[PDB]
């Protein structure tokens, strides 16, 4: 009943962990470049439907994920939010737009997710363009903190309960390092984890983009291995 860590979750299963009333976050593992990587994303209850906040890193995990939410919850996944551009947030948007999702990012995650020919979600969301933004969708709040990992990334809150679901901004307490940096500004990474902190000082649950949840922590831990990843 622990969170499931990547070498307990074999390529193209999905397991769901419940994190609160009415929010679960979802893992799947992925191969890339050789090696094999766990991901997580967010489901969140909508009344009698649901809200998924990523995909599972690829179609055949993103079609899985259905199944695991058809068997555990029962409930219409009816819209889906990437956090960022990347195949661990948008790989899969495919398979939900053929299975009735109406899939949203912002203009400027489906620009980049467009030019490096990843799947890319159909619906635009506004008003996330400046750091400090913040925008309703459902029962989540969706926050653009600056650039990061990613200049799109963005954060989404759960009011009801408390959690912080940072995606690929925020690391796990084990992490050793800034992940995947490829698409990263190290020198505003701090400034956009600090307004996180600022904007949600009564998060109790944070869930990063790859890793075990925790608390707070995560925040000043992230910021901590950007730091001396920069160095
Ligand atoms: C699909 C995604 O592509 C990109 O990001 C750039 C693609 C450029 N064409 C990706 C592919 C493969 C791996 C990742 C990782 C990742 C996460 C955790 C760790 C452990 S640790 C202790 O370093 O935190 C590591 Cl090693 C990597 C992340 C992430 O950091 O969000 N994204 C990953
Ligand atoms: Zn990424
Ligand atoms: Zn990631």
């Amino acid at each position: 009943g622990e969170y499931p860590t990547v070498n307990e979750i074999p390529v193209g299963e999905v397991r769901l962990y419940q994190i609160a009333d009415g929010v679960w976050s979802h893992i799947a593992t992925q191969s890339f470049d050789g090696a094999v990587y766990p991901s997580n994303g967010l489901i969140v209850r909508d009344g009698d439907e649901l809200l998924l906040i990523d995909t599972a890193w690829g179609a055949k995990n993103t079609a899985a994920l259905l199944a695991e939410i058809e068997k555990q919850i029962g409930l219409p996944v009816t819209r889906a939010v990437s956090t960022h551009f990347h195949d661990d947030r948008v790989g899969g948007v495919d398979v939900l737009r053929a299975a009735g999702v109406a899939t949203y990012a912002s203009p400027s995650t489906r620009r980049l997710a467009e030019a490096e020919g990843n799947e890319i979600p159909t619906h635009s969301l506004e008003g996330l363009s400046s750091s400090g933004d913040a925008v309703r969708f459902g029962p989540v709040e969706l926050f653009y903190p600056g650039a990061a990992h990613s200049t799109d990334n963005l954060v989404v809150y759960v009011p009801s309960a408390n959690v912080l679901y940072g995606g690929c901004a925020v690391h796990e307490l084990s992490s050793t390092s800034a992940g995947n940096v490829a698409d990263a500004d190290l020198a505003e990474w701090p400034t956009s984890v600090e307004r996180i902190q600022k904007h949600y000082p009564e998060a109790e649950v944070v869930i990063p983009g790859h890793g075990l949840p925790g608390g707070l922590d995560l925040l000043q831990h992230t910021a901590n291995v950007v730091k001396a990843h920069k160095n």
